């Protein structure tokens, strides 16, 4: 039995309507105050635009989404709602359908990205730090809510460099938390799975994102997109196990008394712990702090309860420069 350390009991606190998305009544706007401009990115669950409002004549962005069940529409509608107005979390600002298709679309604000895969390489040590606080906030934020992200990835994490502004968008597997409730473990992607979905461990929490974070942050300093570059589940999990040990591994099965499908034992097989400074080189070398291992160190566990929350990662010593910065 698994619960969240922090934040446990945030959705038995407040009014049912708060969680219980599936009471929601979807009031829509009108479809033609929003004129697509371009195609910019895509899922498997919808197609994404570059638009703008005919109203203001402001930029913004069209989710078009693809066929999808009443009840998962609604709850990524509820949690957006919900979280409207926190610490860099994107914002929805409509929502409307196409009369004849029943075609769904969300509106949200337009954040002038720029691809990760270029970005990325060129962010400072400190850029990191900035950025990772920023998004850190969003977390935090959404944890505090009762919210889990569930899809932590740079896909999802939207920056706007010469603003130096964060938002963290796709809230679609995103869940509300409830003590003890089995989540379905088929979230998040692949490179950012946490173990607890790669070993079945149902009854995760926030501390799922905080994997997510950690794999993210690691690439970031390692300069190795993705950190973890595995292909199926079960090579995800392989993966993970030569980096961080199978004695780990095995303490973490033993913990929540979790056992290994025979052909996934096989294939992790038996393997040591590697530090983490042996994946540091002259292309990282000017990131890979000892306070930047520090932290990762301590997102990067098997055992999801003894990763270090959003609150804790916030006040960890390697933000302490954005940290002052901002206290003034
Ligand atoms: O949930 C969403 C929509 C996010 C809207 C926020 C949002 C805000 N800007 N933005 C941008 N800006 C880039 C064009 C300059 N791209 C995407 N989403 C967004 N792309 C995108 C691509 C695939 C899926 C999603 C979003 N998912």
């Amino acid at each position: 039995m698994s619960k969240a350390r922090v934040y446990a009991d945030v959705n038995v606190l407040r009014p049912k309507e708060y969680w219980d998305y599936e009471a929601l009544t979807v009031q829509w706007g009108e479809q033609d105050d929003y004129e697509v401009v371009r195609k910019v990115g895509r899922g498997k669950y919808s197609e994404v635009f570059e638009g703008i409002n005919v109203n203001n004549n402001e930029k913004c962005i069209i989710k078009i989404l693809k066929p999808v069940k009443k009840k998962k529409i609604k709850r990524e509608i509820k949690i957006l709602q919900n979280l409207c107005g926190g610490p860099n979390i994107v914002k929805l600002l409509d929502i409307v359908r196409d009369q004849h298709s029943k075609t769904p679309s969300l509106i949200f604000e337009y954040v002038n990205n720029t691809d990760f895969k270029v970005l990325y390489p060129t962010l400072t040590d400190y850029d990191i730090r900035y950025y990772i606080y920023e998004l850190l906030k969003a977390l935090d934020y959404c944890h505090s809510q009762g919210i889990m992200h569930r899809d932590v990835k740079p896909h999802n994490v939207m920056i706007d460099h010469e603003l130096r502004k964060l938002r963290l968008i796709d809230w679609g597997l995103a869940e509300f938390y409830h003590p003890g409730k089995e989540y379905n473990v088929r979230v998040a992607s692949r490179y950012f799975k946490g173990p607890e979905l790669l070993v079945d461990l149902q009854d995760y929490d926030y501390s799922l994102d905080m994997w997510s974070l950690g794999c993210m942050f690691a690439g970031m300093i390692f300069r190795k997109e993705p950190f973890f570059y595995g292909h199926d589940n079960h090579d995800q999990l392989v993966k993970i196990a030569k980096v961080l040990g199978t004695d780990g591994l095995n303490a973490y099965l033993n913990k929540y008394r979790i056992e290994l499908d025979p052909q996934l034992e096989a294939l992790v097989g038996r393997h040591s712990r590697k530090p983490w400074l042996k994946f540091m080189n002259a292309d990282n070398q000017h990131l890979v702090s000892p306070e930047a291992i520090d932290f990762l160190d301590k997102l990067l566990r098997y055992d999801h309860q003894e990763r270090l929350t959003a609150l804790e990662a916030m006040t960890h010593p390697y933000f302490q420069q954005v940290r002052a910065a901002e206290n003034s």
